[PDB]
C-alpha cells in the first residue's frame, strides 16, 4: 500500500481535499480474513492507498506524532491556499522537516495550491511554480469546492511514489 500524507497549515482545505478524494475513489473489498469480511479501501491509479493528514496547529499543537507521520509517509502533498500568504511561507519548513526526519534527498512530494476557485489570490501561480522547480517536484492548483485538480494532485503523487519505488 502507498502511504500518502497531506501536510500544511491549518484551515487550507487538507481535510476537504482528502474527503473529496475518498468520496470519489473508495470501494468495498471482499476480504474473508477480516472480521466482517469487507473493508473499505481507496484505490488511486491502480494502487491501494492509505491516507493521513498532518496538522501541527490547533489540537495538534499538543500532539506527539509529527515525526511519526513523516517517517511513515511515503509521499507528501504539501498544501497551501492561494489566498493565504502565510500558508505558502510555511511550506519550506514542512519540507525541510520531512527531509530531516526521513534522512533522504529523494522524498516524493507534490506542491498543491488549494482554493483556486477564490477570487482573492495573494500567491501567484508563478511564485508556486518557481518554488516547485527549486524542489524538483510538480505543482498543481486545486479546489476542493469545485473539485478541480483534486484527483490530479493525488494521481500525480502516486506516480511520484511509483518512480521512487522503482529506483
Ligand atoms: N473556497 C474554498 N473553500 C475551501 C476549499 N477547501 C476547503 N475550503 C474551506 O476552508 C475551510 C477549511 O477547510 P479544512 O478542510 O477544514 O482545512 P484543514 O484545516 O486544512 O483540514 C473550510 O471552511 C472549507 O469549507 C476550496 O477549495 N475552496
Amino acid at each position: 500500500e502507498y502511504k500518502l500524507v497531506v501536510v500544511g497549515a491549518g484551515g487550507i482545505g487538507k481535510s476537504a481535499l482528502t474527503i473529496q478524494l475518498i468520496q470519489n475513489h473508495f470501494v468495498d473489498e471482499y476480504d474473508p480474513t477480516i472480521e466482517d469480511s469487507y473493508r473499505k479501501q481507496v484505490v488511486i491509479d491502480g494502487e491501494t492507498c492509505l491516507l493521513d493528514i498532518l496538522d501541527t496547529a490547533g489540537q495538534e499543537e499538543y500532539s506527539a506524532m509529527r515525526d511519526q507521520y513523516m517517517r511513515t509517509g511515503e509521499g507528501f502533498l504539501c498544501v497551501f491556499a492561494i489566498n493565504n500568504t502565510k500558508s505558502f511561507e510555511d511550506i519550506h519548513h514542512y519540507r525541510e522537516q520531512i527531509k530531516r526526519v526521513k534522512d533522504s534527498e529523494d522524498v516524493p512530494m507534490v506542491l498543491v495550491g488549494n482554493k483556486c476557485d477564490l477570487p482573492s489570490r495573494t500567491v501567484d501561480t508563478k511564485q508556486a511554480q518557481d518554488l516547485a522547480r527549486s524542489y524538483g517536484i510538480p505543482f498543481i492548483e486545486t479546489s476542493a469546492k469545485t473539485r478541480q485538480g483534486v484527483d490530479d494532485a493525488f494521481y500525480t503523487l502516486v506516480r511520484e511514489i511509483r518512480k521512487h519505488k522503482e529506483k
